[PDB]
């Protein structure tokens, strides 16, 4: 799939080099039921005007990241998933390089998949994590 | 450009090149208390499944309570930078635009937190975001 | 009822002088469903050793001030209500006199109820807020 | 003393008389980087509809990842304060403890962050807390 985000389906409403995600770069790297990765080269189109990789980029990849992995496994069961709650805290800025992130499963109830992301720069150092919930409902077509 | 506030001479990142100009955030309003952008939804502010990306809110509202911050504080010689960014979404955004407005709650000497609201065309209060914004001396 | 909490049931497993909200005071004025309002006085009980009160003290003011006011609406349509996430921001530290909390409904969904809570000093001033998210779900019993 | 870091000769409020000593935490271990604690469950930890207190978790949280930044800090000159406690909520416990671990994962120097899990008897994640902690020069 475009990104390689997770083929749960045969079409989508949006092509992935359209969306948010093909638009800055994000790539998924591995995905399993309780962890999943993905990263993002740094360019321009990540960074606020200020030159570091933007706040948003960090809670984007850390939404998407989240959320598709709950859909890997949800969707084949007839829910969708969404995100409910992204925290995400800010330690170091990025300037250039990769974005890298690791999301791990850390609750999976019935309505409700937790998910905390690190998000790392090409030294290993811990630039940012995220909490997300992820809500899980039954679809609607 | 984007109207963001013209606080220096250079920035690294034109508006355009950067995610702001990319996705097309545009201040509206900006005061020392209260600011508010928008964006138009296009396929760029979209996740694959149709609707507006969480990333795009979470993104919108962090670029707004930062610099509403950065045009009070640049001018005294501190940068202001994005530390927490807590958003929660109660209602998707398949398409039109998404308004975020930011109003100030606190402006300690290192923290100022900002909760956003953005709302679908409709007027539905769609997410919310509640930003602390780390201030702190400018590099030399 | 005890701390003017609202009576939904004749009887609750635990009864107010006994709980956590009892112990420290918390009291319940205004109820309504979209703002509910609340106030402790502080003691030794609300503070923690360093002499201002407990970060805990303000996340269980919330905490009992939001879901209690999901349940004031929820419990007699047979739904239980219970928190599910606090996120509190610690502004200015309260040394003593009172914590007043007010707590305005942003959103009231099928599954979840969000509410913003300022909790102020005696003076007025804005010492810390909290996002609660409130789960909805049909009761068990 | 809850076998709380002993930092100081004096404390405002005796162990006994705080939140902390009302409801029973105790810290178990504490080192720079890593500390737990635990309480048993009591009505004084119980909301009236029986479970544990929501607040209880985020007091538990708050006082531990504090106090563990506390035990490092306070020798340099710094005091140390909640700025952010987001609790999220699992799974309830009706009875018997709840264990907190607290695990640094940041350490900056005017904000530490620690992730905490609280567990019930059984091992089961039951809420987690992410907890930044303001560090600063402490007032003469
Ligand atoms: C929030 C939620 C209900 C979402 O769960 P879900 O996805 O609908 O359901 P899921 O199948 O994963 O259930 C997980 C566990 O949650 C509990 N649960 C879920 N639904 C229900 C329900 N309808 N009724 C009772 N328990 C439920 C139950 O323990 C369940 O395990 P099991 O009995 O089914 O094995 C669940 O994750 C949860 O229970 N979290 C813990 C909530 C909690 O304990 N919050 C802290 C207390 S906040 C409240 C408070 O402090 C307060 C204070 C003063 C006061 O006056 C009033 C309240
Ligand atoms: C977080 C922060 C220190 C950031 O402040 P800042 O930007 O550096 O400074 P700012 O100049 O805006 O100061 C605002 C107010 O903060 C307080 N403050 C700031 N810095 C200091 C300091 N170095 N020393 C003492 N107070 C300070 C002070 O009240 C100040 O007002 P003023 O005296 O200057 O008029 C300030 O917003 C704050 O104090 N927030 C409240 C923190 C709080 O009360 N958290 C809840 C307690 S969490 C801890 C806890 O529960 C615990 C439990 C058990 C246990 O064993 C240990 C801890
Ligand atoms: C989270 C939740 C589903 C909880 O809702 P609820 O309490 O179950 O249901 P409620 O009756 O209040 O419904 C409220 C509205 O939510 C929507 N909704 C609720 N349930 C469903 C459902 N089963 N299917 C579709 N929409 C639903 C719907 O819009 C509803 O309005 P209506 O059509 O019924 O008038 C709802 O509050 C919501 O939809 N929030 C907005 C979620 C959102 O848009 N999150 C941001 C996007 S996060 C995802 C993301 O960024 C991503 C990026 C890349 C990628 O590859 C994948 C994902
Ligand atoms: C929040 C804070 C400044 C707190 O740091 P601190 O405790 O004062 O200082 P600490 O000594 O631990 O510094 C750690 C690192 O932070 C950075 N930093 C800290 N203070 C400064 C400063 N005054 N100037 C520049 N960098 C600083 C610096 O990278 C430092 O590393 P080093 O150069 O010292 O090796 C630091 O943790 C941090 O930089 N976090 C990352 C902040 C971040 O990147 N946020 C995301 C961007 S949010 C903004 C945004 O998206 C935006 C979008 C559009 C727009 O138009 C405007 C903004």
């Amino acid at each position: 799939t475009g990104g390689n985000l997770p083929d749960v389906a045969s079409h989508y409403p949006v092509a992935y080099e359209q969306t948010l995600d093909g638009t800055v770069g994000f790539v998924i790297d591995e995905m399993t039921p309780e962890r999943a990765t993905a990263s993002v080269e740094v360019t321009d189109t990540l960074r606020a005007r200020w030159g570091l990789v933007h706040g948003g980029a960090y809670c984007a990849l850390a939404e998407m990241l989240a959320t598709e992995a709950t859909v890997a496994v949800v969707h084949e069961k007839g829910m969708m998933a969404v995100g409910q709650s992204n925290h995400t805290s800010f330690f170091r800025p990025v300037k250039e390089g990769h974005v890298r992130a690791e999301a791990v499963r850390i609750h999976a109830g019935s309505t409700t998949w937790f998910w905390d992301v690190s998000l790392r720069d090409d030294a290993g150092r811990l630039c940012a994590v995220s909490s997300m919930s992820i809500a899980v409902r039954p679809r609607r077509d």
